[PDB]
């Protein structure tokens, strides 16, 4: 039973969001489970950003129990800006626990290393998700991010409540439901960083969106990269904080981890600068 | 300097905004001066709803010093739908003061008679306006839009204090700063009642955006309509509250309706139900 705990003002330096577990403090990204029914291949996804917000939220690598916190650069808290006609993020935008893009293999099919975190998630249900939720989802498919350098997948997925869900089964059906999303979602993972003084990104596949099937697999290659990782297997996993309190196979096991993070401590949400309002035309 | 009195929660049916100068209520459809500047053609723009929100807030004609109350449907709480690739309004949304689209007359440039409301203004500028807020815009545009077959003109207009104001004089600046926005805008108006059941909407001109000097010529329209009808002179004044504390030659004319208004007593913003999320593909 996933709850969350959160520590100070949202859009702040000490913005801190933890998963919990019947009251206490798990790791986000090891200790809930990448299957919530292996079987049916109903996933677990940890959403880090709702829908049509800005503020770059993100399971934390560096920290014990791997929070999620907001994303900084050179000191200074990172908002994505909103790229006509998109506000914010377009998808709720989370990843999969107990996954791993391999910083170290160059991907056969995209020629390029893995981005060094769990695997992203894109959820395109109705209802808008919030920080630290733990929402049941079936994969629809995946696109092929080259977010300049690495290969950075995509999965697209669907919350398991979603009055749609049912209708839902394969990458064709988002078409069909959503039409156009695919199409937002391209533009808007090639352009996204380009405010900031980024170039633009590219996909590989010239951007169309595997299957379910190719999905499953590379999911699984991801989460299998993950158990080399978590085992103390790997010749670069270096600063990743591996604390688990549920997990004990590996050496990095602590239930007093759980008990050494703070209480809850919210605050209402700081104001964000009014320069984040700002609608680019690129 | 204008301010705001807030009467309840954002989002409930007791919500309502009064705009006061010097403390005090006054009406925000008769006694804000349509010019902050007449002869350089500035305007005061009543901002209602902020730019990707949803809720459908409006000066209301029919109370006393008209605040801005939610509109509601059979008695619920209005709220526009989410329309795919858009979020809410995508402009700051609201009207001139002192303009009455006359809903006795056909006008000639629609063939159709007016909506009974002041002339709504598209606010463009990238800073979210928020609900009372009276700022001041140049116009730089208008559009005819039927909207469920009354003339419901969309002026295009931009605040002074924006960055780019300096540079916006016409309407074709407009698609050479915010390319695609004019687009964008015939397709929200033509759409965003789709989900309410209602027809699409139209435009007179093929959705043309006509120029400023266009534009000067239609609001001038609406604000010798809006004097006719202050001055007690229309043919049929709707049921419309024609009180006013700041035009002493109307019959209506009143001062002591400021002092019978209650005092500010804000509350939190009360929550949305979770369907206004729903992003619809049409
Ligand atoms: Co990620
Ligand atoms: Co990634
Ligand atoms: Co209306
Ligand atoms: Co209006
Ligand atoms: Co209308
Ligand atoms: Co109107």
């Amino acid at each position: 039973t996933y709850t969350t705990r959160q520590i100070g003002a949202k859009n702040t330096l000490e913005y801190k969001v933890y998963i919990e577990k019947d009251g206490k403090p798990v790791s986000a990204f090891h200790d809930i489970p990448l299957y919530a029914d292996k079987e049916n291949n109903i996933f677990n996804m940890v959403v880090e950003i709702p829908r049509w917000t800005n503020a770059k939220l993100e399971i934390t690598k560096e920290e014990t129990l791997n929070p999620i916190i907001q994303d900084t650069k050179k000191g200074k808290l990172r908002f994505v800006r909103n790229c006509f006609p998109h506000h914010g993020y377009i998808h709720n935008y989370g990843a999969f626990p107990q996954t791993w893009e391999d910083p170290n293999v160059s991907h056969p099919e995209t020629k390029a290393v893995g981005d060094n975190d769990p695997i992203d998630v894109l959820e395109i249900g109705e209802t808008i998700a919030y920080t630290g939720q733990v929402k049941q989802v079936k994969a629809l498919g995946i696109m092929a991010l080259l977010d300049e350098g690495e290969t950075d997948w995509k999965v697209i997925a669907i919350d398991i409540n979603d009055p749609l869900a049912p209708k839902l089964n394969d990458i064709e059906d988002v078409e069909k439901y959503f039409p156009g999303l695919l199409r937002a979602t391209n533009e808007w993972f090639r352009i996204y960083k380009i405010p900031d003084g980024k170039p633009e990104n590219q996909f590989a596949f010239s951007g169309e969106a595997k299957n379910k099937k190719y999905a499953l697999d590379i999911i699984k290659e991801t989460h299998d990269s993950w158990k080399q990782l978590i085992a103390g297997k790997s010749s670069d996993s270096k600063g990743i904080d591996l604390t688990n309190v549920t997990l004990p196979d590996t050496p990095t096991y602590s239930k007093a981890a759980s008990d050494a993070i703070p209480p809850a401590s919210p605050k209402a949400d700081a104001p964000i600068d009014k320069s984040i309002d700002k609608w680019f035309f690129i």
